[PDB]
Formats: structure tokens, C-alpha cells, sequence
């Protein structure tokens, strides 16, 4: 992949993945964008030179680094008025931070709007020289990586607020839609006897994919950037922007066989080839698949996830055993989403700059009544409980500069407080199961995060949060560059249209 350091030129262009043409905003020439990739430890710096021309997608853009806790670095988060302004066309604007104790699975994206869904999205991943799970595959690089895109024929900002389902799954950019069933598919090449760590990310701005290979079983080693205990697995559901490591062996007859990624909504099934991609052990005829799905009897459950190495749950084996708790009460008047009784909506000056130019509380930072003061060096302990109020559901919740802990699992009523997974994006259920998804985490990176659901076109009508965390040790602990601090000047004088 493009190593440590490089250029990500950001452009508009026609393109058809699913074969349908149509414009949008591209990274170095394609849509889903190249895959980024490091070693643990190593500098980033990802020069993001921003050429767009066309307003309707929007020529302003800013990029988030999903997974990555930019600890120190809050100013590179990417988050459009929260943690920078948007970067102005014509202009570029450098991303350099470093990445530590960190390796797995990530994905970077346009943190600008709902523009990530109409093309700047790209998977990122980050190698551990000496990973754990070495011994357990053979292959692992480029090709090993699986990326689900819900591709959109219409733009994001032209089409319906809520879309309602996509024209055409993407894996590994390419897929068909109902319409054009003759489009050609991904090809992902194994060869007879050989392990391969695939690397399974959600570019996804709304849809949740049911992931399956026929004839295959997949080893779970990674979930959101943590290394996982193995675990054997039939199928997986994966929200946006969720990432998931498993091995498979190509241990089945020489043959192709079928890679289902079945949305939850929109173009359902697989009548055409759509929603598919193609497994191809070496030797076998470059034609489509004609194996069968069979039932999974091993599906994915979240609360069967485990992390590799012991790792204690932040507060006490206790409902609300923790420094701060806090509950999100999820709301919806039909435009807008809510949270406590708020519906997000940018501030002219972003939040990061908010504070460093004085904001000393909740209170001043703005927008009010979606900001909250978190102490520093503390346990938090936050609840999502499923609401009818709020359509959409399962809603994707994703907290930025923080691995969580999940206590509490969708459709699930135990509260594991001893062997929970840590991640960063999980879904809140849904209703009828009774769900409270609760999740926890330490204070452990100074400076304001977003929190709000994955969902692009949710996070676009309100649907977020903020968290100022440890406001005081914000501006020194997170140094900004002179680039950084002319983004906005240089953003304000722009005129609406002129972009
Ligand atoms: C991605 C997208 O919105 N495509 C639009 C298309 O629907 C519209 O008809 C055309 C105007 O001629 O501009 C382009
Ligand atoms: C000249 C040009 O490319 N303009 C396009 C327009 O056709 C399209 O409707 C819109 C959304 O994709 O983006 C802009
Ligand atoms: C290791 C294991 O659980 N065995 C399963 C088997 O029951 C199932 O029929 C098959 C489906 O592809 O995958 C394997
Ligand atoms: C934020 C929190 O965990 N505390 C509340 C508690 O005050 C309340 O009595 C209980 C039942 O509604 O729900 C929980
Ligand atoms: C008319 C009405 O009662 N609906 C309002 C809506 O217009 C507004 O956008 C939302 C958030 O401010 O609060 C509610
Ligand atoms: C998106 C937004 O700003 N919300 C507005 C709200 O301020 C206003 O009060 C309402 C009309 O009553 O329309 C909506
Ligand atoms: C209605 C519901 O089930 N949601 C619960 C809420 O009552 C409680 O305050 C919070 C703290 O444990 O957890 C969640
Ligand atoms: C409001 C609303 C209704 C239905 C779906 C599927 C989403 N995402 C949002
Ligand atoms: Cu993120
Ligand atoms: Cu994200
Ligand atoms: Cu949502
Ligand atoms: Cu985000």
C-alpha cells in the first residue's frame, strides 16, 4: 500500500463501480479509496490536498482517522467544526500524527457532512512487526482486505435525507445493482492450503451487512482494532464502520465460491450476483460461482468476543460502579435526531479552537446542550437504550480518541463486567429486545470528541454529541501547527456557493 507518508489528492470524477456512471469525490483517481497502510509506532503523515470543483458534493473537506486516539494530536481528528475547519479547495492541509500502542484494522473517511458517501472513504491498516496471530495465517497484505461500500446512484445532498437503502453493495469496490447484473465483481484469489487474515472493514454510510462466504468458515482475530481471542465463526454482521480480522483457510475444493455481503435494507438478496463478490481458489475457471448459501449456525454474537490479552473493565463490577455515568436519551421529530433532549448542529468555530482560545466549561462551549465536561484520569460509563423515538435503529454508536469497553450488548441482558470486548463503533440494538447497550471507558486523552452514530445521513440531522474531555490540560496537551490554525480564516472567507 502507499506507506507512512503520502499524498491523498482529493478530486471529483465519473466513475461506475456498479456500472452505473455517475459523479463524485474521488482519492488519487478511484472512490473507495486506496488502502493506507504503516506499521505500529510509525509517524503518518498524509498530505490531504483538497482539488474538488464541485460544490454539490461540496469542495471543502476534512478527514478522520477511524480507530486512531490521536492522543496529543485532537487537532488531526478530522471532525468537520469539532476538532478543525474544513480544509478549503485549491488548498491541502497535513495530517501528522503518530500511531503507538495501536495496530489493526481502520479506515479513513470525509468527516465533512455526509460527503464520506459520496466517495472519500478509503481502508487504512496498520501491521504489527511481531502481531500475536502471526502463527495463525500465511497471507496478509493488499489483497487480503475487504471493504463494503453502500453505493448511492444519486449524491448524497440531491437525494432523499434518509435514503432507505442503497442502489448497490461495493466489496472491494465493485458490485452490481439490480440493474446492472452484468457489472463485473470483485475477485479475491486464495490458493489451496494457505491461511489468509482478511481484513474485513465497513466504509459504509447506513447500511449493517450480513457477511458470509459459502463453504468457509471464518476465525475472528480482530474487532475494531483489538486483538480478539479466536473465535469460529459461520457469518458476521458488521455495522458501518466496523472492521473485523478472520482467517480462512483454503482448505475446500478448488472452486469459486460466492462472498454474500446481504444490507439489512435496500436492495436485499442476491438475484443477479448483487450484493456478491467472488472467492477464487487458484486453478479455478474465471467464471461466477454456482455454490449455494447454507444456513449459518455459528453467527456472530458480540457477547462471544473476547480480547486477546486480559484487559480490566474500567469502574467496578457494578451498574453505575464508576466515576461519571451518563444515559443518552435518544429522540426524533422527523428531520432531526436528539440526544437528551439536543440535536447536534456544528458551531461556526470549532470546538477545539472553542477551547483553546479560552472556553473553560460545558457551559460556553458550543453548540449548548450537546457538549459535556468529562474529569481526566476517570471511569465512564455510558447507556444507549433503545428507544422507538428514534427510527433508524440498529443505530451504530462510535465514540472517537477511545477504545470502549462493551458491558452490555444488543440483544443481550447480561452486563459483563470481567471479559467484555473493547471497540470503538457498536450497535445499539433495537426496541422490541429490550436493548441498553452500555459501554465504558477511562479518561486517558485530553482534548473534545465526537460521539454520535455512524450512521452518515443520522450524524448529518443531529444525531451526536460531544465530549469536552479534561478541558484544562486540552491546549497544552494538544499542540497545533500553523497550517492548522489558518484552516478556519482561510475556510470563513469563503463565500457559501464559491466553496
Ligand atoms: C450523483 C447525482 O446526483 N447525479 C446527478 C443526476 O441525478 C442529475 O440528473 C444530473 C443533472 O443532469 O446531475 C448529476
Ligand atoms: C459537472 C458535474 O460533475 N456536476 C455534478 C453534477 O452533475 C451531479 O449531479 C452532482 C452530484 O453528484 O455533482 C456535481
Ligand atoms: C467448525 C464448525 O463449526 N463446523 C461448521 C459446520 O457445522 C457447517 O455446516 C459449515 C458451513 O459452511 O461450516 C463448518
Ligand atoms: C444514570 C443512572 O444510571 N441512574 C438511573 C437511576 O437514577 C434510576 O433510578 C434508574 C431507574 O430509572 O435508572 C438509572
Ligand atoms: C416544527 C417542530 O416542532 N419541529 C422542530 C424542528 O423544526 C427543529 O428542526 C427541531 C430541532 O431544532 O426541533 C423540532
Ligand atoms: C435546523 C434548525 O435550525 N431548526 C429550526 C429551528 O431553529 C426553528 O425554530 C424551526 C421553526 O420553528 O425550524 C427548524
Ligand atoms: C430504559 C432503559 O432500559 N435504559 C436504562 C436507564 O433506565 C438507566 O438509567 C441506565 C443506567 O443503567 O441504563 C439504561
Ligand atoms: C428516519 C430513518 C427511517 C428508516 C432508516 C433505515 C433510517 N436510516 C433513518
Ligand atoms: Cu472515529
Ligand atoms: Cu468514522
Ligand atoms: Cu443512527
Ligand atoms: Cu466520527
Amino acid at each position: 500500500g502507499i506507506g507512512p507518508v503520502a499524498d491523498l489528492t482529493i478530486t471529483n470524477a465519473a466513475v461506475s463501480p456498479d456500472g452505473f456512471s455517475r459523479q463524485a469525490v474521488v482519492v488519487n483517481g478511484g472512490t473507495p479509496g486506496p488502502l493506507i497502510t504503516g506499521n505500529m509506532g510509525d509517524r503518518f503523515q498524509l498530505n490531504v490536498i483538497d482539488n474538488l470543483t464541485n460544490h454539490t458534493m461540496l469542495k471543502s473537506t476534512s478527514i478522520h482517522w477511524h480507530g486512531f486516539f490521536q492522543k496529543g494530536t485532537n487537532w488531526a481528528d478530522g471532525p468537520a467544526f469539532i476538532n478543525q475547519c474544513p480544509i478549503s479547495s485549491g488548498h491541502s492541509f497535513l495530517y501528522d500524527f503518530q500511531v503507538p500502542d495501536q495496530a489493526g484494522t481502520f479506515w479513513y473517511h470525509s468527516h465533512l457532512s455526509t460527503q464520506y458517501c459520496d466517495g472519500l472513504r478509503g481502508p487504512f491498516v496498520v501491521y504489527d512487526p511481531n502481531d500475536p496471530a502471526a502463527d495463525l495465517y500465511d497471507v496478509d497484505n493488499d489483497d487480503t482486505v475487504i471493504t463494503l461500500v453502500d453505493w448511492y446512484h444519486v449524491a448524497a445532498k440531491l437525494g432523499p435525507a434518509f435514503p432507505l437503502g442503497a442502489d448497490a453493495t461495493l466489496i472491494n469496490g465493485k458490485g452490481r445493482s439490480p440493474s446492472t447484473t452484468t457489472a463485473d465483481l470483485s475477485v479475491i484469489s486464495v490458493t489451496p492450503g494457505k491461511r489468509y487474515r482478511f481484513r474485513l472493514v465497513s466504509l459504509s454510510c447506513d447500511p449493517n451487512y450480513t457477511f458470509s462466504i459459502d463453504g468457509h468458515n471464518m476465525t475472528i482475530i480482530e474487532t475494531d482494532s483489538i486483538n480478539t481471542a479466536p473465535l469460529v465463526v459461520d457469518s458476521i454482521q458488521i455495522f458501518a464502520a466496523q472492521r473485523y480480522s478472520f482467517v480462512l483457510e483454503a482448505n475446500q475444493a478448488v472452486d469459486n465460491y460466492w462472498i454474500r455481503a446481504n444490507p439489512n435494507f435496500g436492495n436485499v438478496g442476491f438475484t443477479g450476483g448483487i450484493n456478491s463478490a467472488i472467492l477464487r481458489y487458484d486453478g479455478a475457471a474465471a467464471v461466477e460461482p454456482t455454490t449455494t448459501q447454507t444456513t449459518s449456525t455459528a453467527p456472530l454474537n458480540e457477547v462471544n468476543l473476547h480480547p486477546l490479552v486480559a484487559t480490566a473493565v474500567p469502574g467496578s463490577p457494578v451498574a453505575g460502579g464508576v466515576d461519571l455515568a451518563i444515559n443518552m436519551a435518544f429522540n426524533f421529530n422527523g428531520t432531526n435526531f436528539f440526544i437528551n433532549g439536543a440535536s447536534f448542529t456544528p458551531p461556526t468555530v470549532p470546538v477545539l479552537l472553542q477551547i483553546i482560545s479560552g472556553a473553560q466549561n460545558a457551559q460556553d462551549l458550543l453548540p449548548s446542550g450537546s457538549v459535556y465536561s468529562l474529569p481526566s484520569n476517570a471511569d465512564i460509563e455510558i447507556s444507549f437504550p433503545a428507544t422507538a423515538a428514534a427510527p433508524g435503529a440498529p443505530h451504530p454508536f462510535h465514540l472517537h480518541g477511545h477504545a470502549f469497553a462493551v458491558v452490555r450488548s444488543a440483544g443481550s441482558t447480561v452486563y459483563n463486567y470481567d471479559n467484555p470486548i473493547f471497540r470503538d463503533v457498536v450497535s445499539t440494538g433495537t426496541p422490541a429486545a429490550g436493548d441498553n447497550v452500555t459501554i465504558r471507558f477511562r479518561t486517558d486523552n485530553p482534548g473534545p470528541w465526537f460521539l454520535h452514530c455512524h450512521i452518515d445521513f443520522h450524524l448529518e440531522a443531529g444525531f451526536a454529541v460531544v465530549f469536552a474531555e479534561d478541558i484544562p490540560d486540552v491546549a497544552s496537551a494538544n499542540p497545533v501547527p500553523q497550517a492548522w490554525s489558518d484552516l478556519c480564516p482561510t475556510y470563513d472567507a469563503r463565500d457559501p456557493s464559491d466553496q
